[PDB]
């Protein structure tokens, strides 16, 4: 099935497109092409300091009636420096105005870490320690149910939430929404098999972020392991005839979660959506779980004092 359902009625389709370092110069026909392709879920951020652009094509999409505003699912993620409860709408609102949409199908807090307030994504002090808020991800919480109560989005959600953080929003006294999502590191390197059990047994939907390793993440060196070279990884997409991506992206679907896979690459869009025709067995999913090395990409900070830090 292309979508999985929601603990808020809604149907997600398991395969989106990220925008993570999608330069704003090509993300706007990176994403008209991956909507003609036929992706209909778009992963964006405030962060990513591109959603102009973004809703520029869904705009030019939905104007050509290509696609229906239903059909699409569109999620954003509310940046670190605005924990803070006043801030929360404010910053879904601007979001909502640069993609030009009137909802958000899923908004999530991006970091458990609250930051300082103000125009830096970073703020540090003179030491380079990042400034920290003092509000707490439970006040944060009752933040984003808000949203959902205004209209402004249809689900909200977590994202590099560790298990004991989710279970503190399941624990929120007088919780209203559950979250819907948690969206994580995941791939062959770094299984997460305790986090996705925890979360999928709660109902709680997972997607993996970063399922090629981000090679292209800033920080990265030559020596890193490489996903889209390993060997081992080759030789099983040769035997289905698939590409060591294709690979990569079907992995996770058939473990229930849904993958975000960015390319701004006409080429990579199409060949990265070409993952409903094939199938890997019991076995290959097994021998691509034996590769966790809890190797993970996507965290800067790692020294950082922050009490909520996510990956002790
Ligand atoms: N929640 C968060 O904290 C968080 C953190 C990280 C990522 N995410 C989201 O997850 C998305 C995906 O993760 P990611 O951007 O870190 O990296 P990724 O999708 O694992 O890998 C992206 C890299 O793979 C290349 N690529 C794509 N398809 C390929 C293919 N078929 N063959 C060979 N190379 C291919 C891309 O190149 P080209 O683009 O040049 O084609 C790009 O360099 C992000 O963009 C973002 O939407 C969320
Ligand atoms: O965020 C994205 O989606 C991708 C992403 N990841 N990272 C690595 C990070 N490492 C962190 C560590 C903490 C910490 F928990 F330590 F405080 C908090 C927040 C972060 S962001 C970034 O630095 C970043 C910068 C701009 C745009 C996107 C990103």
């Amino acid at each position: 099935a292309s979508r999985i359902l929601l603990n808020n009625g809604a149907k997600m389709p398991i395969l989106g497109l990220g925008t993570w370092k999608s330069p704003p110069g090509q993300v706007t026909e990176a994403v008209k092409v991956a909507i003609d392709v036929g992706y209909r879920h778009i992963d964006c951020a405030h962060v990513y300091q591109n959603e102009n652009e973004v809703g520029v094509a869904i705009q030019e999409k939905l104007r050509e009636q290509v696609v229906k505003r239903e059909e699409l699912f569109i999620v954003s993620k509310l940046w670190c420096t605005y924990h803070e409860k006043g801030l929360v709408k404010g910053a879904c609102q601007k979001t909502l105005s640069d993609l030009k949409l009137d909802y958000l199908d899923l908004y999530l807090i991006h970091w458990p870490t609250g930051f300082k307030p103000g125009k830096e994504f970073f703020p540090l002090d003179e030491s380079g320690n990042v400034v920290p808020s003092d509000t707490n991800i439970l006040d944060t919480w009752a933040a984003m149910e808000e949203l959902v109560d205004e209209g402004l989005v249809k689900a909200i959600g977590i994202s590099n939430f560790n298990h004991l953080q989710v279970e503190m929003i399941l624990n929120k006294p007088g919780l209203k929404y559950k979250p819907a999502v948690n969206q994580i590191e995941c791939h062959p390197y770094l299984t997460q098999e305790k986090l996705i059990q925890y979360c999928q047994s709660k109902g709680i939907v997972v997607t993996a972020y970063s399922p090629l390793g981000s090679p292209d993440r800033p920080w990265a060196k030559p020596e890193d392991p490489s996903l889209l070279e390993d060997p081992r990884i080759k030789a099983i997409a040769a035997k289905h005839n698939k590409t060591t991506a294709q690979v990569l992206i079907r992995f996770p679907m058939q473990r229930n979660l849904v993958v975000i896979p960015k390319s701004v690459t006409p080429e990579r869009i199409a060949e990265n959506f070409k993952v409903f025709d094939f199938e890997l067995s019991s076995q290959d999913m097994t021998t691509l779980l034996s590769y966790n090395r809890n190797w993970r990409v996507c965290a800067l900070l790692r020294d950082t004092s922050h009490k909520d830090y996510p990956f002790h």
